[PDB]
């Protein structure tokens, strides 16, 4: 007896959060704590207390909080900056370990291999953080000419897939093989900004793309193939996209007209739910520790809670 909410569970004000589609604002820990970039500031949401923690502040004018991304075990938490810094801040004593350069651009996506931090920018290049040593910048992946956006290891850690406001689909090694540091594969499909980018948690070779508002596809690979296993159209941009093992399904976030997300039964892609409320565009998806709740940031400052995927007993 599947009810789903045709609404949100709870909503949070996320007043000046930038309304810039490229960035990754948001992102929920293990630990059960959202970490929320309002303009040039992070704040820390417990999901468990509702107590909130400011985290930082950007100290210069004009500076702005372009990504943020914990840590595995959630104990320490990276964060992108206009000025191409990826900061790294332990959360418990709430206090900055690293503040690590190399970009030459704004900072503004993020994804975690184990130790191994992984960064986009705007410059197209993507860089990995070796965050325990000095020298933190232990390689360069360049295989955008524009913005990347989308960055996202696998679970398994075999693969990093990227995508780019350059319409791009790249799938890198998890270290440099018989051609170095250049992707296994490179989708062209898309025909607008690749920012949903999500790998299968019960699948390892699958991943699941989503393009802009000139795409509006949500495109389902298989990267050892490099064979495109499903194309449908989504009938508006797609910002962000989230697998649910609960009831194997896939959520999406979008924009013009209705702002909605939408919930697919996986393999099928059949339609089974459309979640509306924000009042202008999804920015950003988000998934609890548990996988029965998605956050979605929207350019109408706010967030909102959907308890769509619990299992009910
Ligand atoms: C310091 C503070 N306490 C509540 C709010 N506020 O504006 O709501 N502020 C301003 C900073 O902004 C947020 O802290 N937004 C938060 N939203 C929120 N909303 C209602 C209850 C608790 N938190 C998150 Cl998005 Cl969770 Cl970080």
């Amino acid at each position: 007896c599947r009810y789903i909410p045709s609404l949100p569970d709870r909503i949070l004000d996320a007043p000046e959060i930038r309304n810039d589609y490229y960035l990754n604002l948001v992102d929920w820990s293990s630990g059960n704590v959202l970490a929320v970039a309002l303009d040039n500031s992070v704040y820390l949401w417990s999901a468990s207390s509702g107590d909130i923690l400011q985290l930082l502040q950007m100290e210069q004018p004009g500076e702005y909080i372009s990504s943020v991304a914990w840590i595995k075990e959630g104990n320490y938490l990276a964060v992108g900056t206009s000025s191409a810094e990826v900061q790294l801040w332990d959360v418990q004593q709430q206090k900055r370990l690293r503040n690590m350069t190399s970009h030459s651009a704004r900072v503004g996506s993020l994804s975690w291999n184990s130790y191994i931090l992984s960064s986009g920018s705007r410059s197209g290049h993507i860089h990995h953080h070796d965050v325990r040593v000095a020298e933190h910048h232990v390689a360069t992946l360049s295989g955008h000419s524009q913005e990347v956006c989308g960055l996202r290891w696998a679970p398994d850690g075999r693969h990093l897939a990227s995508g780019g406001n350059d319409n791009l689909v790249n799938v890198w090694p998890s270290a440099p093989g018989e051609g170095g540091w250049v992707p296994l594969q490179t989708f062209t499909q898309h025909q607008g900004a690749v920012k949903a980018v999500a790998w299968c948690p019960w699948q390892s070779n699958v991943l699941a793309t989503g393009g802009g508002t000139s795409d509006r596809h949500i495109r389902i690979w298989n990267v050892c193939s490099g064979a495109c296993l499903s194309a449908v159209d989504a009938h508006s941009q797609v910002c962000s996209i989230l697998w649910s093992p609960h009831y194997k399904e896939l959520i999406s976030g979008h924009g013009f007209a209705q702002n909605q997300l939408v919930i697919w039964k996986y393999p099928t892609m059949a339609k089974v739910a459309e979640l509306k409320g924000h009042t202008s565009r999804v920015l950003s998806l988000t998934m609890s520790p548990d996988g029965a709740t998605v956050a979605s940031a929207a350019a109408d400052e706010t967030l909102r809670l959907w308890r769509c995927f619990e299992l009910d007993p």
